[PDB]
């Protein structure tokens, strides 16, 4: 106990990292560079697996920085105990498609990505680089009792 | 203890079911067949009540399959201890209204619903059938202390 | 133990309040009157700080009433232990921008705000008043072990 196993599935993966000693969440990094157009969905790969013990659940969830600044919305993922597969970050660019163009992609701090080669993108598009802090994993204990069907409650 | 009471409110309701032994969430089924147009909201009825004991909270939340494949977004519901009412799934079709038509509704796996009778729908519309796994209930313990107002923290 | 410190940062702030004895969440009030146009984002200030102890995490999250009735979407905030700063409610008006006008703002119950002075707003705009129940704080215990890297899991 007091030990969580972590299995890196690739060279692109990075070990989960906790910001402070007091903090609750382990920050999670992307294993791939992805461009998301307005309204576009994706399951961004972490290339990290973990073995959550029985009587616990992981919460692969958004960071307040990224979610407040940008229209990148991560749907909180309920990481089951025993799931040793690749942790996917369930993400959607929730910026509106207003049929407008721009030479600037946007980073995860909602800042213009300057670049030498000029390219037209859809306005509201974002780019997430390889190995950026876009999510965090918070583990909490769970209650998994037997279900007893009843006609009325005892209270 | 180690027992959760479940009260079926209708013939349309189904008993909550856990997928595996190791898993954290009890999968929840719809009690009604619903069509959601783009941007349309609803509180889909489960027709299941539960008695969560004191010192716990239920999390009626999305499944990673349905949320990744489709624009159906369930807002996680905080199920209080003692709430013996009908569990509503708080859902919105977050697909954009782009003023386009199609003969195909979409199922919860983002697949075309073929049908003999031809009908025009709005593009991005979904249909959820009676008794489909669209949500899951994860129960976690909670901390409910007394609040003491202070001018500064003791740390 | 069984005591949470709460520090009001302003006269506009209100003490967090639990609805019932059995309930899990402490309801949180806005410290500022804010108008959110369609698609507009904000970090609405509570002007309340709290000292969550070690081995716990706060969940600053939406209420089922406000989220079901309106397109106001609060992204659940993961409140770390030791964070003594101002609690921001991470909110976005997820109503579509359909380029239409109206004389009516909308309140957090999705009801028309009548007013003597006539003003044109964008359709789907909301207003949140000073000191309205728009969020709730649920505290849960957490598991914060050491991470051990491994080539394969022990199971
Ligand atoms: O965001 C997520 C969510 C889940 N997952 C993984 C972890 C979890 O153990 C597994 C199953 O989660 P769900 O039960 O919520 N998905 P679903 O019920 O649709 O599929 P399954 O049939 O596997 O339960 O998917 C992710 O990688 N990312
Ligand atoms: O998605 C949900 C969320 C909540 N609920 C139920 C369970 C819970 O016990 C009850 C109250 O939850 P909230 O406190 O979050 N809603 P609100 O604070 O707006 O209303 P109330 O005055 O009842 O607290 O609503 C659902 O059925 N589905
Ligand atoms: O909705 C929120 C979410 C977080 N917070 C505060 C509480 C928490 O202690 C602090 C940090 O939360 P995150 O770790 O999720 N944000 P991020 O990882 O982007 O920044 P940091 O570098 O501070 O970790 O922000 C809010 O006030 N409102
Ligand atoms: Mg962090
Ligand atoms: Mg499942
Ligand atoms: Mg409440």
């Amino acid at each position: 106990t007091n030990t969580l196993q972590v299995k890196l599935l690739s060279k692109n993966a990075r070990m989960p990292e906790r910001n402070h000693k007091t903090d609750a969440g382990y920050d999670i990094f992307s294993a791939e560079t992805v461009v998301l157009e307005p309204q576009e969905k994706a399951v961004i790969k972490t290339d990290v697996a973990v073995s959550i013990p029985e009587g616990y659940v992981g919460l692969l969830t958004s960071r307040s920085g990224v979610s407040s600044k940008t229209h990148l919305v991560i749907e909180t993922g309920k990481i089951d105990a025993g799931y040793h597969g690749n942790l996917g970050i369930n993400i959607k660019n929730e910026h509106e498609d207003d049929k407008m163009q721009t030479i600037f992609l946007r980073n995860i701090d909602n800042e213009k990505i300057f670049e030498k080669e000029r390219h037209l993108y859809k306005l509201g598009s974002y780019r997430i680089e390889k190995g950026e802090r876009i999510a965090q994993l918070v583990i909490v204990p769970i209650w998994t009792p037997e279900l007893k069907q009843v006609e009325e409650f005892e209270s």
